[PDB]
């Protein structure tokens, strides 16, 4: 277990989501729906040149799983998934010029539904989320946990839980006031509501 700094800027903006008010916290599922989305578009089009690129899973798509014991929200996709530099350095560095031209936005009149305009869609997990692990696995890479709490740092492990084969989980461990977003029918009514055209099956778990 590996113990990282978000980048300043990133920290920042992950502190805004947190204590910014703002009410309409629900489009926090069409951010990571849609992250979904593209990592499903990258594993389609690089399976189609390379067909063995799918020996990790035919299936393209999106599980979205409630558990009301464990209190967490979890979105799966069979996208491309993250290799550690991706989850260590990468995003967190492509970010920074998102996070900087969002935060000016907001100055300027944008409000926080706006983030996915500026490819930092992810930090939106905050807005429900007092932690938020991801559960990662890329072709020619191992299985990688990454979590955090905020306040500034995020870990990084080698995941030795039960296989995945290839893509994402993020499990959102909900806030204790944000528990209707375990709800069968309030999660329909917001995939309905901003998720309505993705071209993969999403398939929402009950209880
Ligand atoms: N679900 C999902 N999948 C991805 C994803 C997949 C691939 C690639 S890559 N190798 O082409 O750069 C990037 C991806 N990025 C995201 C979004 C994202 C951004 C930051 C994150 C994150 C996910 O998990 C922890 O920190 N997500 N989110």
């Amino acid at each position: 277990v590996e113990t990282f700094a978000f980048q300043a800027e990133i920290a920042q903006l992950m502190s805004l989501i947190i204590n910014t008010f703002y009410s309409n916290k629900e489009i926090f599922l069409r951010e990571l729906i849609s992250n979904s989305s593209d990592a499903l578009d990258k594993i389609r089009y690089e399976s189609l040149t390379d067909p063995s690129k799918l020996d990790s899973g035919k299936e393209l798509h999106i599980n979205l799983i409630p558990n009301k014991q464990d209190r967490t929200l979890t979105i799966v996709d069979t996208g491309i998934g993250m290799t550690k530099a991706d989850l260590i350095n990468n995003l967190g560095t492509i970010a920074k010029s998102g996070t900087k031209a969002f935060m000016e936005a907001l100055q300027a009149g944008a409000d926080i539904s706006m983030i996915g305009q500026f490819g930092v869609g992810f930090y939106s997990a905050y807005l429900v989320a007092e932690k938020v692990t991801v559960i990662t696995k890329h072709n020619d890479d191992e299985q990688y946990a990454w979590e955090s709490s905020a306040g500034g740092s995020f870990t990084v492990r080698t995941d030795t839980g039960e296989p995945m084969g290839r893509g994402t989980k993020v499990i959102l461990h909900l806030k204790e006031d944000q528990t209707e977003y375990l709800e069968e029918r309030r999660i329909k009514e917001i995939v309905k509501k901003h998720s309505q055209f993705i071209g993969y099956p999403i398939t929402l778990f009950v209880e």
